[PDB]
């Protein structure tokens, strides 16, 4: 089991850390039909999305998603400062697998 | 995939984007049978809803139809400023597809 | 669709609306048994429940009851003003169907 | 139906009501095997738990327990002030069944 | 029943109580398949995780292994004080089984 962001992001072949160390400056959600995503921004221009559910996960995955999306629309109200994110860099937009907050 | 609520709205019929850049007025919500909605208002006088979950949701949306719910409320007990607002055009109140949040 | 609390309030049987125009002043919830309910007050004496699901409710209700539960505790803690309730006036506690929020 | 946490107390068994008028003062909470509970304190020396979910619990009241555990951990953080804790007296330390905020 | 987190601990073998009487320092969350857990560290170089839900869970820690995740994230966010976590520690990095929090 890994004990950080980056140690985690390296188990996976199709992965990359980017390094933000800034807060969120948007936050975007959609409910309309296959579409039922977020989608965040960085003033560095970097955008990165929370995959809409599909057959490319197991149970577990469906859950910890809705939890990414609560984390994330906190993380944008509260100004929180993101460290890193692991993303999916193979997926327009990047797709996040996880994040770190610290500040 | 969309990288924006622009983008997205524009895969869909009948949709418009409203660029707010407003907090939230008023927050209304309803659990009597049949209207279990919301409703939220604008300075501007702008009306929209999430619609009450009916035929013309897949059942896969009806999460996303909460967390939308929930992200409002959310929204304006925190005075967050709306950027934009993607919305089926052709209901009253317009309906609610996707939310912006920045700045 | 209603655009407003209370022309959807209209749409029932024994209900009316409350302008309240003030925070919630108490905040009262229980787990007992057959008593899983919310009650809340106002400083003019106005005494509102959330009704204890049941068979005078529908199943897209039992989603949106949990819902008010949850607004009405953060909307107490956040001292958020409370515009109206729509209620049933048919119960001791007045029932709330509704609930409005504007600065 | 009950009209406050004093009334309702009263239509219980082995119950009593704590007036507390002050803030949680440590929340504790477990995901250990049979002791998925949580347990709060006052300054006075005062702890409460809410029970782990078991044979004396109705289904319904499988949602408030989860709520109740939400509600402690918000007031927790909050600092709200604790007017009054329905509890049952026959376990130790006594268990909540309802509680009553005011300030 | 325990009345604290110190007498919940030793009611199990291999878990140690850990005293910070500090924030979290960071926290990370993942949503990669077999990899759904959080992470949290402290400034004195401690790291905790809660473990991917798995065979080694029973069904009444499910639930409250989704509550743990919550409450670390909130606390995090709102620089909560832990006092102490009840750990696993034949597990790496040690794995939660309780928090207290205290002012
Ligand atoms: C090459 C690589 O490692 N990643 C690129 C990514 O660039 C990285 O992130 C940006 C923000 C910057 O820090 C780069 O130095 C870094 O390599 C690209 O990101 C785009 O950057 C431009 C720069 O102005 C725009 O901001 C653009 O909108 C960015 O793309 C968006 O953000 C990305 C993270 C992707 O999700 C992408 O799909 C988004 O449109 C992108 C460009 O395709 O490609 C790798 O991600
Ligand atoms: C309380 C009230 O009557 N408000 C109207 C407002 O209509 C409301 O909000 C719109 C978005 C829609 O959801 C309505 O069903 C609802 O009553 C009007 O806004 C216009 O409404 C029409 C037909 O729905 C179009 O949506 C049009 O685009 C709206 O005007 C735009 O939004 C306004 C708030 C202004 O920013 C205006 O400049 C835009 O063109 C407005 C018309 O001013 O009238 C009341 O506010
Ligand atoms: C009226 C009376 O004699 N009450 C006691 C009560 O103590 C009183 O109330 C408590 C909260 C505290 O302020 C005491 O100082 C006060 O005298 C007992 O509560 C225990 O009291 C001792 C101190 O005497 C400790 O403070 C202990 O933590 C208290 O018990 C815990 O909290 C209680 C509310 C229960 O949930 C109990 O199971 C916990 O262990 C109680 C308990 O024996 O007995 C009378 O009510
Ligand atoms: C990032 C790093 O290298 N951290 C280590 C830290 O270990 C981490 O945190 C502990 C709690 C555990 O979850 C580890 O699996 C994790 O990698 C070290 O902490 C000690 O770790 C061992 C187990 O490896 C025991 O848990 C031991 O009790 C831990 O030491 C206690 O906590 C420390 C932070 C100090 O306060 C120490 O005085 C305590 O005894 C520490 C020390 O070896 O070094 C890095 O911080
Ligand atoms: C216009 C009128 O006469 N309305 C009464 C209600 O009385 C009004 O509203 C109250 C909230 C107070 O502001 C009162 O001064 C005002 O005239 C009456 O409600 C009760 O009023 C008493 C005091 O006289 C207490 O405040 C009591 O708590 C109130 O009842 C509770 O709140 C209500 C909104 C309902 O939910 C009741 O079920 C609660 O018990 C009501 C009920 O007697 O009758 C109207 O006709
Ligand atoms: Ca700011
Ligand atoms: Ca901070
Ligand atoms: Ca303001
Ligand atoms: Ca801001
Ligand atoms: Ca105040
Ligand atoms: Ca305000
Ligand atoms: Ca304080
Ligand atoms: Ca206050
Ligand atoms: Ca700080
Ligand atoms: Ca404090």
């Amino acid at each position: 089991t890994p004990q950080n962001i980056t140690d985690l992001c390296a188990e996976y072949h199709n992965t990359q850390i980017y390094t933000l160390n800034d807060k969120i400056f948007s936050y975007t959600e959609s409910l309309a039909g296959k579409r039922e995503m977020a989608i965040i921004t960085f003033k560095n221009g970097a955008i990165f999305q929370v995959e809409v559910p599909g057959s490319q996960h197991i149970d577990s995955q469906k859950k910890a998603i809705e939890r990414m999306k609560d984390t994330l629309r906190i993380a944008y109200l509260t100004e929180a400062k993101v460290e890193k994110l692991c993303v999916w860099n193979n997926k327009t937009p990047h797709a996040i697998a996880a994040i770190s907050m610290a500040n």
